[PDB]
């Protein structure tokens, strides 16, 4: 369901990066950026998995852990966007 | 959320934020600017993940357990490695621009 | 004061964690060796600054995810129960992030060295 859509997303990114006439270095940066997002999203899901296992009811530290994990994912997404934007502006510069 | 109003996250937050601003103004090529950003961004990501770990641990209980201390130590280790990676990154790249 | 004591304390925790992870597992020790070799090779390698960083950044990320996944397992094992679905799920997601980080590093080294022909 959700993991499939992310799998579709990252596959398209690889296809696009392969479709673009770019060098080895820039191609690595494009891929690795999206790869990092995958890593953070998986680790964040691991956090939420532990949280939902520990607590049966609501707790402050439980919501804190989820917010911090979701924040890390956001920072990762932003980092990927900035990376793609900078490189593409350079290639078509 | 309520995480933003903390002395620890303000200091770590501005340290990374300043580096991004500086890197955005530095006169270097694209791939260099990307690495300057991605390095300090990675540090922030690891710090947020590490902070999430500690939050989960404290959620468990106040009574100490060996795995509880191990979880925090391993988390701090990842943060350390991330900072080292950031320093080395900026050191190698800026050494050319600095001369 | 507070800023200096946090750096020292975090350095103490980090070194205590790196020590514990090195003592407990043999696979971790060999992994650290593989990383250290990669760092030295990339430093002595005749490539430009950007490639040198990428080779380093790859293996450094591997260790970070490894330590973070090991932190997850520590919390999971901390929890006391016979068996839970989210117990295996948490480690499954963590192990997935580890294998992704390793593969991405291997491919990076593969592509970069193949383009350098060295
Ligand atoms: C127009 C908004 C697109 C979506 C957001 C993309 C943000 C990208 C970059 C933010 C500024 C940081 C880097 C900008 C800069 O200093 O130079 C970039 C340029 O040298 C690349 O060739
Ligand atoms: C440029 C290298 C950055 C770090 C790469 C990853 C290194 C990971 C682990 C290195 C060893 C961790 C600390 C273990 C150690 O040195 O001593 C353990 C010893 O006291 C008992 O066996
Ligand atoms: C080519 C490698 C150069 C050094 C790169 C970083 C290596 C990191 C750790 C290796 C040194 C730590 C080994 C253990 C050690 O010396 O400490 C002994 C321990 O009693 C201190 O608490």
């Amino acid at each position: 369901a959700a993991f499939r859509q992310e799998g579709v997303a990252v596959l398209l990114c690889v296809v696009i990066a392969a479709w673009l006439d770019v060098d080895a270095v820039t191609r690595v940066l494009l891929i690795s950026s999206v790869m990092l997002v995958m890593i953070v999203e998986l680790l964040n899901s691991a956090i939420e998995a532990v949280v939902d296992r520990i607590g049966s009811e609501y707790h402050e530290l439980s919501g804190r852990a989820k917010d911090l994990g979701s924040a890390a994912v956001l920072i990762a997404i932003i980092d990927a966007v900035i990376t793609w934007a900078i490189l593409l502006w350079s290639h078509f510069g």
